[PDB]
RNA sequence: AUUGAAAGUUGUAGUAUGCGGUCCUUGCGGCUGAGAGCACUUCAGGAGUUGCCCGCG
């Protein structure tokens, strides 16, 4: 078994992650699996190597960006692109990282830089952080790309969200 | 004096204004508590009895 971890960031965020696991996982395959919730870690065991879970990743990800080009520096009324992206600067910068991404994928190559986490994946987040006596500049919070596009597939194809 | 320390989810706001439970209406007309009827029939205030007794204008 697998049983790949998953990063401790927010029980919210960690919850889009290792619940968008899974659908990165059903598209390639990845029979008798199963996720067991810790409170915020929710570890899930399957039977699958990692060629599998990129594939099947990758295969979300080219439906998310075909669903992208589909309306439109793009601009998509999309649920990662505009419909959830509270912020306008947003519309643009997730369809780029995720073409990004994409593009390291097919290529058999590992990310090897991070990227801010929006609000819409984790309320929990934000801009500042209190250290000591004030904040930052910029924002503090930072996630691996890679975990950062499989949170967004599995908010994009389980939450449902109104607007 | 605890990643806690400072902090109003705050101030102002009428469901309010005019709107008939209203106009017409017999508890109405006819009706014998009436006809027959002995307080009637028998009946003694009744039976006894010295104004009594004496008398010179």
């Amino acid at each position: 078994f697998n049983e790949f971890k998953t990063p401790q960031i927010d029980p919210i965020f960690d919850l889009y992650v290792a619940y968008g696991y899974v659908v990165s996982l059903i598209r390639g395959g990845a029979k008798e699996a199963t996720l067991i919730p810790h409170g915020a870690s929710y570890l899930i065991q399957t039977d699958v190597s990692n060629e599998e879970f990129r594939h099947g990743l990758v295969d979300a990800l080219s439906s998310m960006l075909s669903l992208h080009i589909a309306l439109a520096k793009l601009v998509s009324d999309a649920d990662f692109s505009a419909g959830a992206n509270i912020n306008n600067v947003y519309w643009d910068s997730v369809p780029r990282n995720l073409e990004k991404l994409m593009k390291d994928l097919e290529k058999k190559r590992s990310v090897k830089g991070t990227a801010t986490i929006p609000i819409t994946l984790m309320p929990s987040a934000g801009k500042y952080m209190l250290k000591h006596f004030g904040v930052q500049g910029g924002n503090p919070i930072k996630v691996d790309l890679l975990n950062y596009a499989l949170a967004w597939v599995g908010f994009h194809y389980y939450t449902p969200y109104i607007k």
